[PDB]
């Protein structure tokens, strides 16, 4: 509801959505090659080497998946102060498991 | 644009998902296993014998697809009112075919 | 923010939507099929042939895709507008590849 | 080692061949369609409505599976025994699930 | 019968073999890239520039298709030959479409 | 040509067919299951755990792939000897990799 409370809810949400792939990567039912790139976009973003066009592009190439219009503002609003609260990408990914 | 429209409008969005679910996993395209697979999930939605993000992170495991940021808040707010809507949980997977 | 701003903004998602799917499916990691099927969905949705709905019922068909709850009203709020924008739907194809 | 043991082995592995396949399309890993189609295949082949060659490019395609270069020369030899010994092509089919 | 007639065989089957592998690989069920490189490997085996053991090594990486013991002495003794009878590798692959 | 060179050149085919299905299968174009799996399916033949019909059956069903004819006895009458000659299945697994 306030600006605050709403910053906060899309910090969890896109928590929840990056370990979800993470998730799904590391899940045995993917190939080894598929999480280990999915595993490297995850930490990229996280780590700033990436913004968020170019993370979803290269996802979508990578899990052959189809585009979200509502996928990259969402991350582009939720991602600058996840990133402050995510010193450790690493471990977030290794976490997610 | 009332609050009730916009809930109304939500239901029948949502409705329109799960019978598109259920439509593509019952389209022979697809595995027997995974069709009867997303039928129970979708069945066991509507029945509340779970609850949405549970539902939607089993389907993104059955599927193999990726996920979507914006559709457990939209079930969770849809699902309550379709839920008292659709008393019959069978007969709305078998009229999705 | 403004009503016209929003307007703009939704047509440039739009136009990446559409230009990200025929990028993705002309990648050579998909089937040559389903990337002429892709172009034709795309195509008859700009020329106005095809509507929201029906896009995106036979695009998550040919895609093997999930649906996504917020992509029909998406389109059908920037199809309008981008299609006054987009005089000749082929130059679009050929020019997002 | 006689020729009539040779023939009589020879029906014996042609069996089990056309049985695999039907199993493996009807286990349920595979999508509806391919599975009718397998046994069109199979119940086809068994009746005498198509051939050897035709058989396997349309099996090939069908399980978008390689070339097996003795394959052809197998069925030629195996499948004039086998359907004088298998005059109901349906029943060998359910027989095999 | 005679060691001449089975060296014809050979071949005849040998193209058919390859002639096959190129039509699954153009039918557009198949991926751009998996086509083109199941047509350079084709080619590369009939103009000298690769064995057979190494064919089939990437061909099964290729179609990620399982291997067949019978599938490289086959290759092996029909080759010599087909070579000498198939000048313009190009035109081979061009014929099989 | 002598027996014992056939019986010796049929250990050599059918140790590269169960390093092939190894290095195949751990190339990470694969499901981190389904390597995990067909490592065991190897390993258990090699140890005398399954017999070449129940292994093959297995292996059809894990690789999704088609049934081979001549598969079954080509294995039946080279395991006996590779058996002998491979005292340390681990071994042979991890050095196909």
């Amino acid at each position: 509801s306030s600006a605050a409370t709403e910053t906060m809810e899309n910090v969890k949400k896109c928590k929840n959505f990056l370990s979800t792939l993470i998730k799904l990567a590391s899940s045995g039912k993917q190939s080894t090659e598929t999480a280990a790139n999915v595993k490297e976009l995850v930490q990229n973003l996280l780590d700033g080497k990436i913004e968020a066009e170019d993370f979803t592009s290269r996802l979508y190439r990578e899990l052959n998946s189809s585009p979200q219009p509502y996928l990259v503002p969402f991350l582009k609003r939720s991602l600058p102060a996840l990133r402050q609260l995510t010193p450790d990408s690493a471990a977030f990914i290794q976490q997610s498991q």
